[PDB]
């Protein structure tokens, strides 16, 4: 159902989980089958599930953390702080991003909207 | 103008300097006339600097501090990550608390939106 406050915390928090092992088929499956993602935010959004699969298998020697506590609302959202660390073109950088998420009635990600620009990178 | 990602930082940094040390005309002043506040996200929101100067009195031995780094995008928009320290009742409590914001081509925050839940609480 449309998660509770703390079931959003656990949700968000096994999402980076699943980003810091690697595990593209257990990622994808978070999201709704017609989710939607921003990233970065100001970006067109990539729908459904197929797109996304694509998205992150792009993007994912990567490793990410929660650099600080999730914090969630009532109403079945979510926001939370985490760095990512990866190493671009053999130099290694670090990318602050806060996620936004919005959840459906069923616990999955219906849409995800990601905050950060060459401001929050470190390489 | 509409500010740049550089610029949301700097705004974004500021407007914790101001509810820390309370100047609570300061912080009105940041916001648009008309903007609209919610806080928690999830609740109702206030319209107008009449109304938000009344919510932030209301609020305002306070101390807020950035935990993280502040995420901003190009398009007008950026999310932080920080603190409040309170004191609810003689008992002293702490909330994380994760803040987006939308500025407007003058530089001024047109809509806020604060997550947090009592998931967030230590009280």
């Amino acid at each position: 159902n449309l998660p509770t406050a703390q079931e959003v915390q656990g949700l968000m928090a096994r999402f980076i989980e699943l980003v810091d092992v690697g595990d593209i088929e257990a990622i994808v499956q978070m999201f709704a089958d017609d989710a939607t993602v921003e990233d970065p935010f100001g970006q067109p959004p990539i729908h459904g599930r197929e797109q996304i699969a694509a998205f992150f298998r792009q993007g994912l020697k990567v490793r990410a953390c929660l650099t600080g506590p999730v914090r969630a609302s009532h109403n079945g959202c979510g926001a939370m702080p985490f760095r990512v660390e990866m190493v671009w073109n053999g130099q290694p950088c670090a990318l602050d991003v806060i996620d936004v998420m919005r959840f459906d009635e069923h616990g999955r990600i219906q849409t995800m909207q990601a905050y950060w620009s060459e401001v929050n990178l470190s390489v």
